[PDB]
Protein backbone atom coordinates (compact mmCIF):
# COMPACT_ATOMS: atom_id res chain seq x y z
CA UNK A 1 0.00 0.00 0.00
CA UNK A 2 1.19 3.59 -0.54
CA UNK A 3 3.57 3.41 -3.51
CA UNK A 4 5.38 6.54 -2.27
CA UNK A 5 5.89 8.87 0.68
CA UNK A 6 7.05 5.72 2.50
CA UNK A 7 10.08 7.67 3.77
CA UNK A 8 9.47 11.36 2.99
CA UNK A 9 6.82 12.88 0.67
CA UNK A 10 6.39 14.15 -2.93
CA UNK A 11 2.87 14.83 -4.27
CA UNK A 12 4.65 17.16 -6.70
CA UNK A 13 6.18 15.02 -9.45
CA UNK A 14 3.19 12.69 -9.40
CA UNK A 15 5.05 11.02 -6.51
CA UNK A 16 1.61 9.76 -5.42
CA UNK A 17 -0.77 7.35 -7.15
CA UNK A 18 -3.47 6.05 -4.78
CA UNK A 19 -2.43 3.63 -2.04
CA UNK A 20 -0.34 6.63 -0.81
CA UNK A 21 -0.96 6.49 2.95
CA UNK A 22 1.31 9.46 3.68
CA UNK A 23 -0.96 11.91 5.53
CA UNK A 24 1.62 14.68 5.02
CA UNK A 25 0.78 15.76 1.46
CA UNK A 26 -2.43 17.47 0.40
CA UNK A 27 -3.28 14.29 -1.47
CA UNK A 28 -6.93 13.82 -0.46
CD1 LIG B 1 3.22 12.53 0.96
CD1 LIG C 1 0.25 13.02 -2.22
CD1 LIG D 1 2.44 9.67 -1.85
Amino acid sequence: PGPCCKDKCECAEGGCKTGCKCTSCRCA
